[PDB]
């Protein structure tokens, strides 16, 4: 199965995010590029709730969290379900890379086809933070860009 | 169960599109707003297989067809399951309403989620024509705007 977001937004911020899953309980491969971002940093990315682009990146929701678990690092046992890894931005400011996950799905209860990702501004602290936001957020910050995760082949 | 599609583009028509079902057996309600369509006119509208988003409304691909049946009427027993009704646009161009329907569901194998509403330029023929792009397209033309279904509430 394949799918994919276009991040699009109203601060520089741009990409596009594929998914691959061969069946259910395999991993599925989450492969992006985003351009415009700050150069040299690292950037939250996670799924949200809602593939909802009615208002912005705020309509996505929060992070997609069916198990309702605090908010970690994608190496986590306790993590939201759509909790992907910080992306690196180098001197041009893109963020290009791909990891495979076994939380986030496209085939199931679970699937995030129909949600949205989101890339922030600011670095995710993997709810490591002295702050209850950060077993929310990871304060990450705001949302330059987002897309909703359609089916594709 | 609600989802919802924001319909953009570069040629002037934009809006939003809303999806609401109760369970898997019973009509999806759809309700929409456009704006920017010609005026006095009578538009193309249907959900597309898929919801990428990666050129225009291209590749949003042809419509949604998992029964393998010609392009007809939503009142025809064989259409594809995304043939929607033409909508009809006001004097200043604006399209509203909402129906329900039997064959496009939220739930199921033949979720529409994760898939795409394309808005057409032209009118769709409902599948009356004398060609045999009348029995793929409805002749509706181009693609000025579309929009990939997320999930919401
Ligand atoms: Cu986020
Ligand atoms: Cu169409
Ligand atoms: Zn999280
Ligand atoms: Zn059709």
């Amino acid at each position: 199965v394949q799918a994919v977001a276009v991040l699009k937004g109203d601060a520089g911020v741009s990409g596009v995010v594929k998914f691959e899953q061969a069946s259910e309980s395999e991993p599925t491969t989450v492969s992006y590029e985003i351009a415009g971002n700050s150069p040299n940093a690292e950037r939250g990315f996670h799924i949200h709730e809602f593939g909802d682009a009615t208002n912005g990146c705020v309509s996505a929701g929060p992070h997609f969290n069916p198990f309702k678990k605090t908010h970690g690092a994608p190496t986590d046992e306790v993590r939201h379900v759509g909790d992907m890894r910080n992306v690196k931005t180098d001197e041009n400011g893109v963020a290009k890379g791909s990891f495979k996950d076994s939380l986030i799905k496209l085939i199931g209860p679970t699937s995030v086809v129909g949600r949205s990702v989101v890339i922030h501004a600011g670095q995710d602290d993997l709810g490591k933070g002295d702050t209850e936001e950060s077993l929310k957020t990871g304060n990450a910050g705001p949302r330059p860009a987002c897309g909703v995760i359609g089916l594709t082949n």
